[PDB]
Parts: structure tokens; C-alpha cells; sequence
């Protein structure tokens, strides 16, 4: 019959936030990016279409307030170009400018812009004042465009090509409304979820390719949002807040979440040889963190899938991969494969391993560093997933 007409918002695109000034123990301080009387135009791919949208901005890791002088949205026509006929003001309690205190985030008013799944929109921000922006999604795998003055409504960004970036600045979610029954699948992880080594501006991150499979199969109302952070660890901050500490924000609190795919831990194992020797952790400590996350998500009624840790022998031997890291990987994967608490295993390790040597990534899927898949490897990750799990 007629679908009940009550409208609801769903996360259509997400980006997990990191503090660009946070560094490893003993490391030299790191400076944040700043803007001063400048516009940043971001581009992002929507997983879910619908009738209206809203924008979530962030000063989560600011050390002082920031003021978004203007925020605008439009359909992207490639590079920095927009369809000016679709340009809309993004307001916050009716105001075009909004100030976020340090440590806070804010979702905008609804914007009347009809959008389709797997299309790109541009979200443009003007900062009139000197604005420090430590709150970023560092690894965007996507070009952002920076220019002088308020260009938020301009057809393109006029600037030098050296002013571009591949990060997202203070932009963390895009939510879209619909009356239809809708699933939201959150992919939670490290660089292998974030999509490091996939082709920039090509939407070839593994969650993008999973999304492609869903829409090709007809499931336009099953969305996939990305909560990976390159370099992320369960148990310790850097890169990004620890997985344990960000799970509530980046998984449980995602608007409309129904399913989660968790793939995290290789950095907990790999960082201790050299990057962070004071932060050695056991497989048991990783398993305990996973357990608490699984319990929390199941209590919220989320379907929880855990991926096996992909082989990584050859990845900076002696300085990331070690015999100790391999032993812990096998203990963790045994735990995953035998868990009766999770709703299912997604065996990424089995899908991507080298048939000639199961401790290495299949050479046809190796980006070249023995750790991160290439586009074909991210395609193979997506292909391994039983879409019945996401219903
Ligand atoms: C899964 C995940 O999240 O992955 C990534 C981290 C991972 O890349 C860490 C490295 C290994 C280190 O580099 C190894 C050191 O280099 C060894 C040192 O050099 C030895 C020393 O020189 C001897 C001197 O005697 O994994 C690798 C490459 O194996 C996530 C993220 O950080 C990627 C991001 O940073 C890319 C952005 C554009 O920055
Ligand atoms: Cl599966
Ligand atoms: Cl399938």
C-alpha cells in the first residue's frame, strides 16, 4: 500500500574527526591548518537520496570557538564546479553564520534540496576571521578547493592549484530525509576502511564499492557511511581518537544506524615495534575492547559484523609487522571466527590473502606496501560481503 508518510533523517555521508595537533608520545608538536577570509569547497558522495538534507559541522577538537560565516550546499558538476541553480543557504536556527564552542558539533536546519543516491554534492564554508581548524578528517581521498573571500555560492573556486587539500575541515556528516524504510551500514575501521591507496576522487574506497553492489542489486535504501580513520587504533589515541573512545560518537550515534561492520586492530599490533614502543598491547587487550564495543552495539539493536584482520606480512618488516604482531593477529582472528556474540564474521582475510602464502596479501590486491589494498583489493573486500547480512 501507500508507504506511511512520516519523514526521517538518515546519515548519507560521514567522516570521522581527528585532532590534527595530536601526536605520538615524544613527538614534536604539530600545527593545525588555519583559514583567514577564505572559502573551502568540499565534495562528497551521497549514499542515500531523499527530499531534504542537513549538514553537521564540527569544532570537536578546537582549542577555541570557530565561526562558520557561511555554509552552502549545491550539486557538484566535477572538480570545484557546482550547478548554481541548486545552490542553497545552510542555516543554523535560521542564521547563516554560526559559532561552535571548542569541543562541540552542530547539525544544521533542513535544506530543501532533492538529491539522488550515489551523486556528489559540494559543501562550501566561508571563514571570515582567522580560524584554526584542528578538527579534520585527515585522509579524505578527495580533493577540496580553497580560495579567497566568500566564494561559497560561486560556480567554481578561483585559486591556485597548490591551495587544494585532500582533507575535510570541520565537516562530519550529511543527513538526508526520506519516508522509505532505510538501512544505514556504518563501516568502522582504520586506513583500510578509510580507503588509503584507493584512487583520489574516484569513490573506490571499499565502502563505496559495497554501496555500488547494493544499488546495483536494487537496494537504493540501504546506505553505507564511512567511519574509518587512517592510522586508527582500538586502544590508544593517534591516529585519531582511540577506537574505544570514539565508538559511541562514530558508530552508536550515527543517525539511523542499523548495521555496523568493524575492521580494526592492525595498527594496535603494528605501532609498537617502532612508532610507539611504550604502547605495546596484547591480543587479549584488543579482544576486550572489541567485546565492550560489541556489547554496546547489540544493546542498541544494531546488527554487528566483525571483519578478520587482513594479512600484512611484508609491511615494514621489523618496524611494523613482526612475529609478535602476527601471533596477535591470529589470536584475534580466531576469536572473531569463533565468537557467538557477533551477528556474523566478514572474512576479509580469507578474501584478500595470497593463495601462495596466507600470511601475505594477494599480490593482485597489494597497493605496493603489503598493508593497504589497491582499488581491486577494495573491490574484492566489497565483493566478499553477503548482502543478505545488510537487510
Ligand atoms: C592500516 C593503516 O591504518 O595504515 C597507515 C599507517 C601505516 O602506514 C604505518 C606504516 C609503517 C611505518 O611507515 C613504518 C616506519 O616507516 C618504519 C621506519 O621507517 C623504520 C625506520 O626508518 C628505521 C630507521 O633505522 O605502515 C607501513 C607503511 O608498513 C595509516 C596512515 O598513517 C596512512 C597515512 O599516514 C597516509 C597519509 C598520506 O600520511
Ligand atoms: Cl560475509
Ligand atoms: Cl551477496
Amino acid at each position: 500500500g501507500l508507504v506511511p508518510r512520516g519523514s526521517h533523517m538518515y546519515a548519507s555521508w560521514t567522516a570521522s574527526m581527528s585532532d590534527a595537533t595530536q601526536v605520538l608520545p615524544g613527538a614534536a608538536p604539530a600545527a593545525s591548518q588555519s583559514f583567514n577570509n577564505q572559502t573551502v569547497r568540499h565534495v562528497l558522495r551521497l549514499s542515500l537520496g531523499g527530499n531534504t538534507l542537513r549538514v553537521k559541522v564540527s569544532n570537536l577538537f578546537g582549542k577555541s570557538p570557530i565561526t562558520f560565516t557561511a555554509v552552502r550546499v549545491a550539486k557538484s558538476t566535477g572538480q570545484s564546479n557546482i550547478d548554481v541553480s541548486t545552490d542553497k543557504s545552510v542555516t543554523f536556527n535560521g542564521q547563516a553564520s554560526v559559532t561552535l564552542e571548542a569541543g562541540t558539533e552542530l547539525v544544521s536546519d533542513a535544506v530543501n534540496l532533492e538529491v539522488a543516491p550515489l551523486t556528489n554534492i559540494a559543501v562550501s564554508m566561508y571563514f571570515s576571521s582567522p580560524t584554526a581548524m584542528p578538527t579534520v578528517h585527515a585522509l579524505g581521498v578527495q580533493t577540496a578547493f580553497i580560495g579567497a573571500g566568500n566564494q561559497t555560492a560561486a560556480t567554481s573556486i578561483s585559486a591556485a592549484a597548490a591551495d587544494q587539500s585532500q582533507s575535510y575541515y570541520g565537516l562530519t556528516a550529511l543527513e538526508v530525509s526520506s519516508i522509505q524504510k532505510t538501512n544505514v551500514v556504518v563501516t568502522f575501521g582504520d586506513a583500510i576502511t578509510d580507503g588509503y591507496k584507493s584512487t583520489v576522487d574516484a569513490s573506490k574506497r571499499y565502502p563505496n564499492q559495497l554501496d555500488d553492489r547494493l544499488k546495483t542489486a536494487g537496494f537504493s535504501r540501504i546506505g553505507v557511511v564511512n567511519q574509518g580513520i587512517s592510522g586508527n587504533r582500538w586502544l590508544n589515541d593517534f591516529s585519531g581518537p582511540s577506537g574505544t573512545s570514539r565508538f559511541d560518537r562514530d558508530v552508536l550515534n550515527v543517525t539511523g544506524i542499523t548495521h555496523a561492520i568493524i575492521l580494526l586492530g592492525v595498527n594496535d599490533l603494528g605501532f609498537s615495534a617502532w612508532l610507539a614502543p611504550t604502547q605495546t598491547v596484547t591480543a587479549e587487550q584488543v579482544i576486550a575492547a572489541m567485546t565492550t564495543a560489541i556489547v554496546k552495539a547489540k544493546a542498541k539493536g544494531i546488527k554487528v559484523f566483525v571483519g578478520t584482520i587482513i594479512p600484512f606480512k611484508g609491511a615494514s618488516m621489523g618496524y611494523y609487522y613482526t612475529d609478535a604482531a602476527e601471533a596477535k593477529r591470529q589470536t584475534i582472528n580466531t576469536f572473531i571466527r569463533n565468537s557467538k556474540e557477533i551477528d556474523g564474521v566478514i572474512d576479509f582475510a580469507d578474501a584478500l590473502k595470497n593463495p601462495a602464502d596466507p600470511l601475505t596479501i594477494n599480490p593482485i590486491y597489494d597497493s605496493g606496501d603489503a598493508l593497504h589494498p589497491n582499488d581491486a583489493g577494495y573491490e574484492a573486500m566489497a565483493a566478499a560481503i553477503d548482502l543478505s547480512k545488510l537487510q
